[PDB]
């Protein structure tokens, strides 16, 4: 049974223009811009960029990845799938 997203899941996060993208449920440091409600701060992987997304645009990585986690020609996308894989956790 599923849960609430959290800090630290890892997701294909999907916005206008752009694929699927390798992501995850950022935290937010302290003093750091919150973001707007019932939004979460995705981090993306490879473009390293934040934005606020709600759930509808947010999908297991693990379930996913078999769909979403092919070699894309964008900017930044195969770097992300790299790090996904490899050092989700990181400070970036």
């Amino acid at each position: 049974m599923p849960h609430a997203f959290k800090p630290g899941d890892l997701v294909f996060a999907k916005m206008k223009g752009y694929p699927h993208w390798p992501a995850r449920i950022d935290d937010i440091a302290d003093g750091a811009v919150k973001p707007p409600p019932n939004k979460y701060p995705i981090f993306f992987f490879g473009t390293h960029e934040t934005a606020f997304l709600g759930p509808k645009d947010l999908f297991p990585y693990d379930k996913c990845k078999d769909k979403y986690g092919k070699p894309n020609k964008r900017k930044g996308f195969n770097e992300g799938l790299w790090e996904i894989q490899n050092n989700p956790h990181a400070s970036y």
